[PDB]
């Protein structure tokens, strides 16, 4: 029931001056959880507050109205602070007063340094992920100022171009409005998104662009176009004056590394000039492929994804590089090669050999579902799995790139917009002597884009710390 | 332009959050600028709705904050005010003070009733209009607390029907997901939303339901089901007791008045127990065919309207009340007719004989597209009949039911969740001669109920009031 | 290869032509070459028809000729003779005279019963099932005139319906064009389909029609409804006169007899009065993994079933029997149960407690595809598992319900119109170690209509005999 | 009824040798009025032989079998013979004996020559129009042997590149299967269809390619790639060894002869080397314009099609030329700049300076609409203007351009593969004062595709002659 709805708004309607003076003085970011509260309408944080049932036991508003009322006048300097965990583990001390807690607490953080300084980031490419990350980017500016996009490179075409690449980032088919407002300065070549001014850059050649005549040094290229997969292809892109790093939003070939976030970022070196986030698929079931490998222990597992279709396939029959990708998307069910056998077993080499995959392309534009079908090294029950993969899902460090559900009514739509790599249908879970089938959601579009901007924080040095 | 001050911008509008909340919750005032509530919306929308009043005077954030801290102190009653009004005529004025022009401007309201009566609202039926009925008596709820949904009506199917009705109001393939949080109580057949406590009733017969037993007297029935389209079967719901007022979201037949709101609403009278609220197409394009039609003049007129299916149409060829309306919805173009020419022509009596039309379905799922080709009585500019067709969006008493946007590259799901009654493409007028060509688009689900939601606020007499 | 000789090629088959067509007026019998028929069909399909005998054997068109002017003077009775069994072995034989092996491997026909008495079938319900086995029901008809359609029953709607049901056989947005005429004749309520005269019955109640009216009796009653799913609801057409047999188009519960063709039809007895069909999915990898099963072994398996959607659910999000199923069935990707693997175990006990599977179903309208994730009792590579399932689908018993193909670039919609009760890709065959992956594609509706016209052949005694 | 219908069989039994022995002895094609007797099935004859009412009053399968009956030893050379012009003004002579009416009516044929020299046609580009073009190209090389397909040009890609291109003419999710076999011979790059040889070329410069290399000379190519829409442009591939005329799928820019076959081919001059086709709007609404203006005029006409999507288009929203094309076609309506104004103008330029006109693409695959708001500048009646399109349709030298129906079923999806340029909806017709809207179908892929094969036969010279 909710017969005590209103009284939970006026909880929240009281938090949400003290959130937002932590935000513009101290530069800190409240959340609950993994769920902000900042920059956020009362419903949400309601909401959000709800949820923390699915960690804990019961949480009350009054218990972060009271955390964050002692946190105002803690001179805390920039961080990320985590409203709930210190309801928690207070409550499990256990002894007043509260303020006394904190400060224990949240020591490292108490009179530290309030500015970072931000890292240029150029998207090239302006597709279907690289919108999306722009969108990311341009949040994550106004939460943490850690990461700023500062332009984009396109070809030059007929000078309508500008026009039609801001309305692309304002509107979309699947995802929606864009949060804020997009203007576009035709004068200076510029899409102003919210406070971010966007460059927009014109040219044919990764190689010969001097990024420093827009104000642009030491920059992470993130190519979203996918035309070069080789380091000799990104590493043109070294070539140009202004640019750090490069992270490609597909497979690398050959030595590049394959990152998925959660998984092998810790394999990023300072040194590594280039690197490449892996497929959607990828980025989907490598989590839980390693994990379940580690537990149990995988002979044999097939994958197959019933997958959106993506904007390099035709509306209708005609020619295509790929398999069978050029018959029309949209009428047709459609079997195409996956690499992602290949992919899972770079970023995971202990599966090198024991990996088939296949993708069935369907009439949907976003949104996919990983079928992966395990034989184990050992017996298995089913809800010893499913219980294991929701702790792993709500309690482990791959808890962003893995979500668990028990929920009967939802369907592919219901996933446009998560920011997960991977979510677990639970109730879907076979387990029978050693065979166990997995079924896994992912926006391949939205849920991708979000672990690219992770590796690209990571690389920038510029990943928000937790506490506690 | 830029957004170099957008970072000012927000810091602002900070400080009105909690200046308008309190109005809200202490006086029951909700705070708009030119129509647009700055009410339980995000820092962003403030900024968004101050910028858009450059369409309408040619406005800072100070004016409206400045306006603001007067009214905190000012013991005032319930009223929609707006900020934008107020500052207008204040500065083409004689000006300060500040406090006494807000004195005299609000007088009337400047301690009131701040509580009024709310009424009960029925929804009979529960599908694609009643859903988003319920959307808006919810938030709405919120925001005035004028009409109330108290209960729907369903047949009874399974045991579990009252989980998978409310899964149908908590998500949506088009209109994505509720704003707040839906539960559901089995034991007294509830499904809560936010604060409000829907009963779910079960019948087979609209006319043998004491709505009394589930606390609910004078009741305005919203009959969303299609079934009754004339007097006899809809005068049902009168035999039960605890029914008022019967409105129809559909064309009524015989007798029954037809509202358009905007145009005709004052046509219903005291003793008008059952109304009809006609059309998605009627309700699009009477408001834009009488404005074209005062100003030039209408000779002859053709409606073409391009329309999403609806959920009575078939996947897959089959039999159905029309020949052609039985075809796969999502497979074909299909040209069918439409009651519209008719319709308008009711409304606007003056147009009876000069008008025609056909309807076109297309697999689209929302969303529909009016094509109006006139024959004028006078010549005519394309930008003299856009800059038209905007000052009467803008300013005129039709502001609610039309609208007019310049904007580039704009398509059919951009405008779901419009609560607009139709949208003029000004990129696609044509002018030439007498001969002109409209494009009107309309959410034919959401704005339409939007329409029927003032019908019932009207017939409730709950219709907010907008000062001054 | 070529078709260097394709001018030759057209000549031949044309001196076929009139003598192929002697051969069905005068003397009953329809010609074929290793199972496809040159009854009603163009020159065409005669040379790309003996061009598929060198998948078989290792065929000229002048073995065909030179056979067939043999048959019209033997005083022949009513056959399917093949003349590709014929050539075959005549070659490898002891071989002329032509004349005198043709009067042995065919003594059991020369002289004999030229007509059959035809059984009367009536289709109740009259839907995308329904159409379908009106379309085959009437073209065999012509063929061997064994099951003759003799009327649908539905229920009373307008008075339009007779000309709206006629329609619905004429034209089909996936199956295209009625092969014929359709005419509508109001006053007897008859819909001519060629030379059939198919009665209209409306009915309220199955159980209370005399079908003898209309001058039907014994008559297999094809049920394609899917109101009554068990023995007491499926008995009401019994208690109609005229009726002899039921036969439902789905599962049917309890103890009722569920019939796979080609696997288990010998299960029905004379005595047997209501029997069922089972699902598509059913129908389409029953007889693929009991070969599979028979030849390696199955120790586990794991059905996904990528499947269109079908009429009884929703173009956009509403009420339904199941949550997900419910939900707009066009948008939306939708993990589901599937009733599958527990009936397969119906058919193949041998492999009861050892499959699994789900569905996932996707915004197409027609044909689905079958992943069979198997686990075998021995090592198989996938080119010798496709030469196995190449031979089986050519040479075995279940020939008819299984085919095998090595096509490139094959997609869904190409399996519009198949015969075959589900159609093994050969390219996408998956073997390593004991670990096999097969995809079975499946036209849902007019594949498994074939499966249930083969249960009304038998059940009726006219499956045509194939000699020799 | 059809209670005839067996007999009505076997009498086209009895033609099918004779339509036959005229084709191969004789080169003559047999037609009943617009309709071809040869290369089908009996029932095809059939429903041509009814369809004679929609033109004649009631036509039996005798007169054709009798009229055939006394071709055959009528020593013919090569011409198209309508059976059914000849069966009407036989009676409408009137005397017997039928032979000596014939060898009148049939005179310049008896004797004349039964060859003539074909003519190469080259295919540059093998997209949507190209393959559908490769289709037609091929039957009618088997009907008249006028026009050979020789070649198509692609240019070098990847090397599966020749399976790929025969495996779209083999298949297409729209158009269905190919009328024949297809088959690839990987050594000398040439796909077979049926009995014609297709040579694939691989160049990426129009103007270097020696097509006498391949045994061509004299070609005409048809260019339906679409990359040069200019004289200087389409000039290159006249600097190709073997090229004579060059006919282009698409409007042609400046100078450029558009040509809407029916009204403005003998506007084509032996000296005219470059030729374009229009657009399919532009053929669809030409005729039917050109007929309306003569007879009433056309003050002003403003076109909407609602039009299937192309290839060019974007599954998903991405950048693109056009308007707002680049939105993804498959979830929106979309407005869309038409030439189509323009492009009527250019071949009726009677009415520059008159005509408006608008797309709208909505999700199909396949077939538009164009809707007609025409001001005359003559009052008019709806049944008169019906009839008379009727009339031309039927019966005048458009009859081929134009088709009417006034069926209450059709939709879009019944009109692929038709071979009119355009089909009145008759039903749709409105009329009222000096305002028409008239309602046009058009499959856009194929009922194009078939006005530019006319075109490139006057081109050739090989247009067949019809008697009488
Ligand atoms: N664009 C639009 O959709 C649109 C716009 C304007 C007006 N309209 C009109 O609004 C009406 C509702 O349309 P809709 O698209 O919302 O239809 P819908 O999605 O089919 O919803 C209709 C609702 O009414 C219920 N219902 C139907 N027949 C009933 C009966 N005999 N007794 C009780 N309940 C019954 C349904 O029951 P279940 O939930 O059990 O199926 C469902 O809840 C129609 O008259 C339509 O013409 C529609
Ligand atoms: N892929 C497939 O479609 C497929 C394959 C295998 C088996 N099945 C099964 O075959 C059955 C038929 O499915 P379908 O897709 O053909 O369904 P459908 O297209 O909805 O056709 C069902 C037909 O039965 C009629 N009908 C329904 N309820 C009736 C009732 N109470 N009394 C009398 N007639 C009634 C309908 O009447 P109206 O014409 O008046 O609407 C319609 O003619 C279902 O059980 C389904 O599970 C379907
Ligand atoms: N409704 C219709 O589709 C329709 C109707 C009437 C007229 N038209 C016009 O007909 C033309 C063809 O349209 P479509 O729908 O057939 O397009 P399409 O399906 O894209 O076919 C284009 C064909 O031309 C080739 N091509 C494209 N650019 C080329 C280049 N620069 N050099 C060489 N070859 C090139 C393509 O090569 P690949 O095969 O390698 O991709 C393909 O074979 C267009 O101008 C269109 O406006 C279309």
């Amino acid at each position: 029931n909710h017969k005590d709805w209103n009284d939970r708004i006026a909880v929240a309607e009281e938090m949400v001056p003290l959130i937002g003076r932590l935000h513009r003085n101290n530069n800190v970011v409240v959340s609950v959880f993994g769920r902000l509260l900042v920059n956020v309408s009362d419903i949400d944080i309601i909401k959000s507050h709800r949820y923390a049932r699915h960690i804990i036991s019961k949480l009350p508003l009054e218990s972060s109205l009271d955390i964050l009322r002692e946190l105002v006048d803690m001179n805390l300097g920039t961080a990320s602070i985590d409203l709930g965990q210190l309801a928690y583990s207070f409550e499990e001390s256990e002894s007043t007063d509260l303020r006394a807690f904190l400060e224990d607490a949240l020591a490292p953080v108490i009179g530290a340094e309030t500015d970072i300084n931000p890292t240029d980031i150029v998207l090239y490419g302006f597709g279907r992920i690289g919108r999306l990350l722009a969108r990311i980017l341009v949040s994550r500016e106004a939460l943490y100022d850690g990461a700023r996009l500062r332009a984009i490179v396109v070809r030059k075409n007929g000078e309508e171009d500008l026009v039609k690449r801001a309305s692309l980032l304002r509107r979309d088919s699947v995802h929606g409005g864009f949060d804020g407002t997009i203007t576009t300065d035709y004068d200076n070549n510029i899409i102003w998104a919210n406070g971010t001014p966007i460059k927009v850059i014109y040219s044919n050649d990764p190689a010969t662009i001097d990024y420093t005549e827009y104000g642009i040094n030491d920059a992470v290229v993130v190519d979203n176009t996918g035309r070069w997969r080789d380091r000799e292809g990104l590493s043109q892109h070294l070539k140009s004056k202004g640019v750090a790093k490069v992270v490609l939003t597909a497979p690398g070939k050959g030595d590049l590394k394959n990152i998925v976030y959660g998984i092998n970022h810790t394999d990023i070196t300072a040194d590594d000039q280039i690197v490449s986030a892996a497929s959607c698929t990828t980025n989907a079931i490598t989590p839980v492929l390693k994990v379940i490998n580690d537990r149990y222990g995988v002979e044999f597992g097939h994958v197959e994804t019933v997958h959106s279709f993506t904007n390099d396939q035709n509306l209708i029959d005609n020619f295509h590089k790929g398999s069978r990708r050029g018959r029309a998307a949209g009428l047709n069910m459609v079997l195409t090669e996956t690499g992602a056998a290949k992919a899972v077993s770079k970023a995971l080499p202990e599966l090198e050999g024991k990996l088939t995959g296949n993708a069935i392309r369907v009439p949907t534009p976003d949104v996919s579902m990983a079928v992966l079908n395990l034989t184990l090294n050992t017996e298995v029950d089913r809800d010893e799995v499913n219980e294991f993969l929701r702790r792993v899902s709500l309690h482990s460090d791959l808890r962003q790139q893995i979500d668990w559900i028990r929920s009967p009514e939802v369907v592919s739509t219901d996933f446009v917009g998560t920011t997960h790599a991977g979510i677990v249908d639970g109730l879907a879970t076979i387990a029978t002597g050693r065979h166990l089938v997995l079924y896994v959601w992912y926006d391949n579009e939205f849920g991708y884009s979000n672990q690219v901007i992770r590796i690209v924080e990571e690389i920038a040095g510029v990943r928000p710390r937790v506490y506690p």
